[PDB]
């Protein structure tokens, strides 16, 4: 029908990749570019395997430019809508920068604009162990991007790779060379603006994530933490193995003062533009619809809340 018929092309952009070029990545948003096809989106997914980070000559946001030039070409439409998750989130960024007049808005899933507290600690734990591996939450970490992704001979150091880009440092100055009127003052954990005219061009910026991993008590020095997207009993800790992995790399950000965060994401560093919202009961794999549309008890549908959304910017004119 056309409930989710924008103007523009929308194109999803996935954050957590391999290394192999010659990859498969249509099922990261799982079950999503059928449904918003169902309701009229014309929807493309970006492939940027086998890029590391955003900003290179040879990186990713160059990448992600050559498949809107695409898309565009292929569609005789003029701008695009992205819509980004995790790292696909700093990528749009570099594309709306880079080239105004083909961007129609930028949506954040769950991205670490300040970064993450988890790939800090990590990149810590390298400067003893540099495989990580001594760490089991690390190696948990490992697992589960493995299965997002798959083994293509290694899931190790990609995983690893992963989080390099998303460290408070490298975000840190990403920022500082890609100025974005959506970004709030560093350190305030509020947000910019809902829009901003770039090259005679404005922008819809909008964002949202999922705070499941709560704080909880101090004792012993050591605070604890809770997945509020589960029930007691809950069988997506069971058929959903990073449910509890994404608790424990959530407990870690936690005890480095990131502060209630899907275990990756914490809310503060998500916010950009237009907020949604932060309250989600979802870790940061729910917010893709992933592991295989698995969530929680109390996970709200995925699969709606970006529906939504894609009607939202068909009532923006987008
Ligand atoms: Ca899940």
């Amino acid at each position: 029908d056309t409930y989710a018929a924008t103007r523009y092309p929308v194109i999803l952009v996935h954050g957590l990749a391999g290394t192999d070029k010659f990859a498969n990545v249509v099922d990261y948003w799982y079950g999503i570019q059928s449904d918003l096809q169902s309701h009229g989106a014309k929807v493309y997914v970006a492939n940027l395997s086998g890029f590391q980070s955003d900003d290179g000559p040879n990186g990713r946001g160059e990448q992600l430019l050559a498949y809107v030039k695409q898309v565009l070409a292929a569609t005789g439409a003029t701008k695009v809508n992205l819509i980004g998750h995790s790292q696909g989130g700093l990528t749009s960024r570099y594309v709306a920068a880079v080239a105004p007049q083909l961007v129609a808005s930028v949506t954040t899933i769950g991205t670490p604009h300040r970064g993450s507290e988890f790939a800090d600690f990590v990149q810590d734990v390298l400067k003893t162990d540099p495989t990580g591996l001594s760490s089991t939450v690390i190696a948990a970490f490992v697992n589960v991007f493995g299965t997002l992704v798959s083994s293509s001979h290694n899931t190790d150091q990609d995983a690893l790779a992963a989080l390099r880009t998303l460290t408070t440092a490298q975000t840190a100055t990403y920022n500082r060379n890609f100025p974005s009127a959506g970004l709030g003052a560093p350190g305030s954990c509020q947000t910019g603006a809902a829009t901003e005219t770039v090259g005679g061009s404005q922008h819809l910026l909008y964002s949202w994530g999922g705070t499941a991993i709560q704080p909880t008590s101090t004792v012993l020095g050591v605070t604890g933490a809770t997945d509020t997207s589960t029930g007691t009993l809950d069988v997506a800790n069971v058929t959903d193995p990073s449910t509890l992995a994404l608790l424990a790399t959530g407990a870690v950000m936690i005890n480095r003062a990131s502060g209630q965060n899907d275990g990756l994401v914490s809310r503060c560093s998500s916010l950009f533009g237009q907020v949604i919202s932060t309250s989600y009961h979802w870790n940061h794999l729910d917010e893709i619809n992933q592991l295989l549309g698995v969530r929680g008890a109390n996970a709200e549908d995925p699969v709606a809340v970006i529906r939504t959304h894609v009607n939202r910017l068909k009532l923006q004119g987008v």
